[PDB]
């Protein structure tokens, strides 16, 4: 792990970077603040080329299309609680999800959303923003704290709150058990593989095929080939994460390494080209009067 390059929020005495995604355009990373502020970045140079108010409270997530068009967000005590911007010329609001704590692009054909609140998951057309399913049952729910619905590789399954669902036919068709109160999983990039937690599950038979105690509370990112897989664990403003990351081989789930950076950790994100990792870290402590993050960009490949 090379860094490549550091830098903080520009003109800030309190740097209040919170998120990040690489953009569609080569060189440029995208950054969510403390103010509800989407920048844009060159990567190497640390300049700040661009600047928009989404939100009058703290982004805590985004995610850029892979065409380099729209642009998903969610804030933090915002009412819209998430939205849907266009960047062609102008920036501008497309949708707002009103009470929806987190949302995701579909992954094949990117021409749905898919949104959470609470313990259930809304999917929205892209071109009316008009809601399409809501997926839900209370006698299957695990009612995990950090609940984030996702499609599969193809967009033909969803993972919401612990429950594997068919789109088509808008049924669930198994619900894993429960063993931790926070983390609802993800698919691997592979499609066969679900990893909840500790626990990584077979799609064909549902039984465990490893467990992997270093994932506990953490939340997971691969790179765009998906033969590596980084870790960042949850804490038990306050940085949602601890000081370190660990990494992963994504056909076996051997450790590679384990880095403490020794600061808190707030986002991790992989370029297109398996070539980067970029990771927001705080400088500050939680008890700190303010934030002061940086991004760091760590060569891999
Ligand atoms: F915890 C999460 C679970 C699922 C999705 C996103 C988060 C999250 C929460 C958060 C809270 C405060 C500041 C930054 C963040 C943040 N930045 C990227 C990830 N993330
Ligand atoms: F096996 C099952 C028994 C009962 C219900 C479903 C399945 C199943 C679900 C699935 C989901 C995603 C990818 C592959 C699969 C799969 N491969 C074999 C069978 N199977």
């Amino acid at each position: 792990f090379r860094p490549i390059s550091v830098f903080r929020e520009a003109n800030e005495d309190e740097s209040g970077f919170t998120c990040c995604a690489f953009s569609a355009r080569e060189r440029f990373l995208m950054l969510g603040t403390c103010t509800g502020q989407l920048k844009l970045y060159n990567v190497f140079s640390g300049q700040e080329e661009a600047s928009y108010n989404c939100h009058n409270s703290a982004i805590t997530h985004l995610e850029p299309s892979r065409d380099g068009s729209l642009l998903l967000t969610s804030a933090t005590w915002s009412q819209p609680l998430s939205a849907l911007w266009g960047m062609k010329s102008v920036f501008d609001m497309k949708h707002s999800f009103t009470e929806d704590h987190y949302v995701e692009f579909s992954k094949h054909s990117q021409d749905r959303v898919i949104g959470t609140k609470g313990d259930i998951a809304h999917i929205y057309d892209i071109q009316t923003g008009n809601k399409l399913l809501t997926l839900f049952n209370p006698d299957l729910a695990n009612n995990y704290k950090r609940n984030c619905a996702t499609f599969n590789p193809t967009d033909d399954l969803v993972l919401n709150d612990g429950v594997l669902w068919d789109v088509r036919s808008a049924l669930a068709i198994h619900k894993f058990d429960k063993f931790n109160m926070n983390i609802s999983g993800v698919f691997h990039p592979n499609g066969l593989e679900v990893i909840i937690n500790t626990e990584i599950w077979d799609l064909r038979t549902f039984h465990l095929l490893h467990t992997v105690p270093a994932l506990d509370q953490c939340r997971v990112v691969f790179n765009h080939t998906g033969t590596v897989m980084y870790g960042a664990m949850l804490q038990a403003m306050k940085s949602p994460f601890g000081s370190s990351f660990r990494t992963f081989n994504a056909t076996d789930y051997k450790p590679i390494a384990t880095i403490d950076v020794k600061r808190n950790i707030f986002d991790l994100c992989t370029d297109t080209k398996d070539c980067y990792l970029a990771v927001i870290e705080n400088q500050g402590s939680m008890d700190a009067l303010n934030m002061d993050t940086v991004c760091r960009l760590y060569e891999v490949g």
